[PDB]
């Protein structure tokens, strides 16, 4: 693609003031939230807890896996992890992640 996953990552790590802590964004991405859509509560409803399976959408349409040993091109366009970052983080948090967040997330994300 345009990109690597070490390269997003340490762009929102230097974003972020610090390096990525995956077992951070592991918790983050299994958490229950209460902040944003009613119908999306965690990053689990639609991706599923474990992100080498896939996942489905509110209407029960089929999501590739998010695992990258599963679907090999996962995390090498930045703009389109921005942009279902900017959708996603909304409709589960009720606001944007911040770069912090996203380091963390795709660090647990790109070793699945
Ligand atoms: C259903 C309403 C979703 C919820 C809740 C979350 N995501 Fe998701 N995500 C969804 C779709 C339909 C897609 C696009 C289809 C595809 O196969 O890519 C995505 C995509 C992402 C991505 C982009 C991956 C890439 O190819 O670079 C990321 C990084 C991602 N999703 C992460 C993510 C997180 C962190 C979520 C909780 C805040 C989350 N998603 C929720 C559908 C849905």
């Amino acid at each position: 693609g345009d990109t690597s996953p070490a390269q997003l990552i340490a762009g929102y790590e230097a974003a972020a003031g610090a390096p990525a802590d995956a077992e951070r964004g592991r918790a983050l991405f299994l958490s229950t939230q209460t902040g944003g859509k009613p119908d999306t509560p965690s990053c689990t409803t639609c991706h599923g807890a474990d992100v080498t399976r896939a996942g489905q959408t509110r209407t029960g349409k089929e999501i590739a896996p998010l695992a990258p040993s599963a679907t090999p091109d996962r995390f090498t366009d930045s703009a389109r992890v921005e942009k279902w970052l900017g959708r996603n983080c909304n409709s589960v948090i009720g606001r944007d992640c911040t770069p912090g967040e996203k380091a963390d997330l795709l660090a647990w994300l790109a070793a699945q």
